[PDB]
């Protein structure tokens, strides 16, 4: 049974738990809390370990999951496709955490928050025409895309008002069964969204 | 003919050119200047055309280059392998242009140069038992990897004297033939590392 370790937190990792559910994928978690800061060819959480595929790197672990059950793309253009949704999620995901933990979090808030619109509407527009990011089928950056706006929704939560596609993708994420299920099982982590020391999504509840 | 388009700077860009030149692929390139300031489903620079693959993000447009020739990774494993890679160079290579703009460049300097050694580490063991950092052939990985050490080497010229199977790495890849010529030829972009505003591996020269 694959094991994937990390903090107990969503952090880098909650798209990677949500694509494993949406699998049906069956998995056991490593849970690293608060205080317990006490082969794997890079060292690092999150950690990813399956009949001796030892995986570190969390972007390599979500598109080995995804890869595994051919959901990568069908030929190197559909590929880059999915690899180009990957990367302007991940724009807003690390716009995030690129500024969580700074002095100057509610100063820098205002930045983000400034240039996020501009990042939003490519994927507002994407969704005019297609169910998924990637057509009618999901893909791993729908996992991601989906905690981009959960966390984007605590900095913010009227960001998504000028964005009507994006708040029915959000709904439709969370209307899968198996996403559903997770969403209202013990297994998930609702908090913090970074690491526990972070000015912002840190803390022990919201 | 395939097309390029990036700022006339390293950036994020520059393994991608290295690779391309590698596999001495016909290319032209976009490079916008400085005061420059004045479908593509995602626009951003940088950005790459071919028969009608229109391409953003730097690692989708690398990654789709690579793939074409396939050189990603033969089964799922070997492909998490190359992205594990990537995603460990990424790690110094945004390093350094997370602190780059900043005021406080020279203070964070001396963090990023503190925990530099660690992550240098897991390559220069890779390093002891391999070629490159896939074995016997080339992958991309290899590209981003010279870059970084390039770009870290203006930052600390010495941060290398405990490495020495990287140092042989990066006069290795040099000396592949199509790469020396490139490396020697007018295409080549010297500097700037970063955006000519930055602090550090900014302004027209060193």
């Amino acid at each position: 049974s694959p094991i994937l370790g990390y903090w107990k937190i969503k952090g880098l990792v909650q798209p990677t738990r949500l694509l494993l559910e949406y699998l049906e994928e069956k998995y056991e978690e490593h849970l690293y809390e608060r205080d317990e800061g006490d082969g794997l060819e890079f060292p690092n959480l999150p950690y990813y370990i399956d009949g001796d595929v030892k995986l570190t790197q969390s972007m390599a672990i979500i598109r080995y999951i995804a890869d595994k059950h051919n959901m990568l793309g069908g030929c190197p253009k559909e590929r880059a496709e999915i690899s180009m949704l990957e990367g302007a999620v991940l724009d807003i995901r690390y716009g995030v955490s690129r500024i969580a933990y700074s002095k100057d979090f509610e100063t820098l808030k205002v930045d983000f928050l400034s240039k996020l619109p501009e990042m939003l509407k490519m994927f507002e527009d994407r969704l005019c025409h297609k169910t998924y990011l990637n057509g009618d089928h999901v893909t791993h950056p729908d996992f991601m895309l989906y905690d981009a706006l959960d966390v984007v929704l605590y900095m913010d939560p009227m960001c998504l008002d000028a964005f009507p596609k994006l708040v029915c993708f959000k709904k439709r994420i969370e209307a899968i069964p198996q996403i559903d299920k997770y969403l209202k099982s013990s297994k998930y982590i609702a908090w913090p969204l970074q690491g526990w020391q972070a000015t912002f999504g840190g803390g022990d509840h919201p």
